């Protein structure tokens, strides 16, 4: 497998090129950054080769600037990273729509390979990259719920006392203040938290605003979440790798799956495999989720729209 | 971690003993059969060697008899795979073999038991009974296995990574079972909120787990490996103190129902020292029914071999 | 990543199919036996399957006999396992089985073959003549399995890890090896630098890595979890195009000495292709002269089987 | 096994937190800080703990600072990448007289707490080791650094790449100072085994290009990025796997020597160590060619100088 990451030179781009190289099915990595951040990567290239020594792996990394995305052909996944710093919600929109845009229109240009958005709003962003590379919809996805599920996996099984991987959760719609929390999918091995003890004691609504403001918390704490999201992509490219046919929760294409809502990329329960967003599932939705999914489509919908022609 | 295999010679032994040297964790393997079969455990323990030189591993494996169980000292966990492949005369036979592994085991140390024998639920009891162990010590491997062949055949239905179905199935490993399909969910949502949930054959299925065993006895000759991979997330949780939720044939003292003396498979956390509680989940109705039901069939088996 | 095991019912073949299957990449095992053993298969499919569900992995098996050997067609590798377990005799029985599931095979699709049946290097060759498949696609576990016996040996006189071991072992997978101990390291350091060589009973371990093969068989009835776990280091090369230095029984065209006409275990560069390269090392005149004895015994071997 | 890192909130540091914590037989995983850096690491522990999420792993995370070291009291390791930002106006010994103090003071304090290993990263990498052992006044098989190692695997990186094979197949050590005294064994250099002298196409080799590049290496890796991160962090995840499972693994470590090699004593360089539950639980005395033993002789005047020179700060 061959993954070029665009914006390689950020934080989650470097995270994710290191745990990327040392995926025992990538062959080729190709970083790719602005020519001005390009030497960036050549010490990138070279810390990862170190950690490969360290690691028992082993990956051809290569190192390109952005002038011509011809050096992606052959790519599996473009996973794109590359995003202005923040200046409102909408702002940064415009912003980084031009640069994602820019992006999946010269990316479709050299060659046909799944997009993996993780510019925010990642949403707006996963939309604009389908829409400027004519790609099916199966081929673009972006990062975005499944994150904030992560979060609320933590603090179900620091609060229930269990190992966080014991904890699935899922939380669809948009990667912002619009999230369903889907307590109804929430689960300590298998078994609804609900049916285990104390969940009476859970303060679900405080985790849930927690869960919904940890990515600024992270901004103001240390500058900026690294390997969290690098590992939450690690794992949708190990899916689409092995093509494990994995239920999972991504930003992607709605064409009438879950209660006729079209025309959007949002978070939504998906079938992960070699070829990227297989199905969307439409899981069963209890009334008050269900609505909350509606009005987070109607903010995707608002702030899509505003980068529409951007 | 040390862990001493009790009967390593049959097919979960040695299927359990490859895998457990592989760990990292396990630094200290003592396999152990009967004196006839100690040459087996000798071969054994050299082409498990050969696989430990090619899956970057490394292991002291002791290979020992029954006759001196003084070997299993400094085992964390001493694993009973030994026994005979009439219900109630496997059950007899079984906990005359189990009891006395207990109990010698016991004079020489104070390990963790983890029963394979079956009838496990019985021969977890009959090994806490001969042991006198603190109940957190004494676990079998029951239900979960019955748990991982239902995942097989919901996953398989479903069209998923068997590792996204994530089910549970309580009570006895045996006809009594009461499986949790309340509990079962593929990515966290339930199976009834899933598309296709209404073709899915619940009934043949469950009825299939319970007859997967011996349909493998029929066609193999006996489960392998699917039973030593499931020992190995046990002997994973507690040697990594993970405190993790698993199902496990385990001593209840009241914890679900005020029901006691009595090792079923429950809801419960495992760590460095074992069985650490009996988490009591909410079971629906017919789901706790179908646990008192099998309670009361396991004490009745468990007061059948008690005086063994 | 497709593979199919010819042979899967066997000790090798079924713990090489559990392995292969808890591999990430492999996502199709087309597991195939005589129709007398089609029934061990569908045991071991499912047992795997319960593994599977313990080990976090899935996959598709597919459970087939030899009749129609269309079931291996997408397979980039074809893993052959078949054969009378144990000199010359046992050369051409088995040589007539890798000869005709070579053939049909060759039939089928072109594919890799990784021969595990004895003579290895025999059998390998006959493999390659049999399906007329380029060179760089037929390669047999041969010296690799004694180097991890070796490995062995050592790691255990040096106190150390044995994955800290690395040795080469070239030649015949049998009594004309060919170990370099100057490819024989520690850390990479050569076991002679390190401290205690003087007291390494190099050639009583060379003897006993020779027969342990024989020592297994006798104790156990066969080696199966290091041949296993060897072949799996050797298809996960190729998986993932690793690039890295191996020793195979591979067919020689002159890389070495002009040494052609012969599969005999070499260092060779293993890929996605197969046998990329035979790197011809600098051998020490010792060493290439037992080097060109093997050969010769191997090439009568393989000659006295050219027509079975 | 219990490990605290301090110096988290850096590079090497947060690597290194996240790395461990993912890491199974890691249960308790204290990151430390100064005081003005301990936001950085509450967002170092949420980070780690999504990745977590995401990686099938757990860990308990504690965040303190330095002020008080008590909160390290039961760890097996203590990892210290704490160190100053070797700014371009910084010579060796001046870099050398800073690093020391904060490397002599963390020893003290964490010996005033307990018994552990400390794992030394902070650069001068030997000299801070000394120094850490010496004001530990810790067992010399406790107290150990991150040195030629990384050289090592820097080494193997350039010849892997050179000879056409998979980084994990190519082998090398590198003994005595993590700095220009290094002494590359060519003698223990092999790809799957085979000595790289026995193989096609060492005469091409630019071996003395080569180790000029690994020893400008890390230079070059600031240059660029601004300091070299996931090397050195999954560099120390190695050593402390082999401490945590008793793996017993021979590697090269910057240890103490007390005669092991030519009575060579007195001095904490990078040696050929058995590595184990116990740290360093044996200096392997490996027979070195005269060259590369006079080397070895000539890097250990030179720290012992470096160590002298640091020996009252
Ligand atoms: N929903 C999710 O799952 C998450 C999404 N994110 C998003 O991912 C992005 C990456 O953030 P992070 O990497 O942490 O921060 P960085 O700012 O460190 O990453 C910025 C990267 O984007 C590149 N870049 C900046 N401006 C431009 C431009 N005008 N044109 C092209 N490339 C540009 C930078 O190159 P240079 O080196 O020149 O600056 C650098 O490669 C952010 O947009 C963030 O919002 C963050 C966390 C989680
Ligand atoms: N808990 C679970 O989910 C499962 C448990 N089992 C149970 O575990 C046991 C092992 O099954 P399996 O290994 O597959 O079958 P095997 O018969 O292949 O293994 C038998 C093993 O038990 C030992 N053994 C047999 N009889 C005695 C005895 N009288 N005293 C002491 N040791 C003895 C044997 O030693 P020797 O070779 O010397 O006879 C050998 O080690 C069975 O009781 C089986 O029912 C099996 C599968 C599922
Ligand atoms: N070089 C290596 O690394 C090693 C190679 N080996 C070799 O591999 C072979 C298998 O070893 P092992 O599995 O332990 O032996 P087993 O006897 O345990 O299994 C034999 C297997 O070979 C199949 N087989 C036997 N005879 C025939 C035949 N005439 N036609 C087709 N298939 C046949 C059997 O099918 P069925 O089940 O129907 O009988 C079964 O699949 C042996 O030849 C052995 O020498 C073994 C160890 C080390
Ligand atoms: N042994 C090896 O091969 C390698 C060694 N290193 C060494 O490890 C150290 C860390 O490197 P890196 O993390 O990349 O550099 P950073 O500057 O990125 O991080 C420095 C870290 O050291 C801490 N620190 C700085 N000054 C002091 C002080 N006076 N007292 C206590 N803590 C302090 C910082 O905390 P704050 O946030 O307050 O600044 C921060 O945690 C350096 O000394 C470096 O030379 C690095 C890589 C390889
Ligand atoms: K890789
Ligand atoms: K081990
Ligand atoms: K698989
Ligand atoms: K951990």
């Amino acid at each position: 497998m061959k993954v070029s990451v665009i914006g390689a030179s950020g934080r989650i781009g470097s995270a994710v090129s290191f745990l990327l190289a040392k995926e025992p099915y990538i062959k080729d990595l190709v970083l790719i950054s602005r020519e001005k951040s390009l030497n960036k990567l050549k010490g990138l290239k070279m810390d990862i080769y170190d950690a490969l020594a360290g690691t028992r792996s082993d990956a051809n990394i290569e190192v390109h600037s952005d002038k011509d995305l011809s050096v992606v052909d052959g790519s599996d996944i473009v996973i794109i990273t590359a995003g202005v710093p923040r200046m409102s919600r909408l702002d940064l929109a415009k912003i980084n729509a031009k640069i994602v845009g820019n992006y999946a229109r010269e990316i479709a240009k050299v060659c046909d390979t799944k997009l993996f958005i993780i510019t925010n709003p990642v949403d707006v962003m996963t939309y604009k990259a389908l829409i400027e590379s004519n790609y099916e919809r199966n081929q673009v996805f972006g990062l975005g719920t499944h994150l904030d599920s992560l979060r609320f996996k933590v603090a179900i099984a620091k609060f229930f006392g269990v190992h966080i991987d014991d904890v699935r959760t899922r939380i669809i719609g948009e990667h912002g203040d619009t999230m369903v929390p889907l307590l109804s999918a929430t689960s300590i091995g298998g078994i609804p938290i609900n049916r285990l003890p104390n969940f009476e004691n859970f303060p679900y609504e405080e985790v849930i605003d927690d869960v919904k403001n940890k990515g600024k918390k992270i901004i103001k704490l240390k500058g900026g979440s690294e390997f969290g999201p690098a590992s939450a992509i690690i794992n949708i490219v190990r899916c689409i790798a092995n093509d494990e046919k994995r239920l999972l929760t991504l930003s992607a294409y709605l064409d009438g799956e879950i209660d006729g809502i079209r025309d959007v990329c949002i978070g939504v329960p998906v079938k992960v495999g070699k070829n990227g967003i297989e199905e969307v599932v439409p899981i069963k939705l209890e009334d008050d989720e269900f609505e909350a999914f509606r009005h987070s489509v109607e903010v995707v919908k608002e702030y899509c729209e505003e980068v529409k022609d951007i």
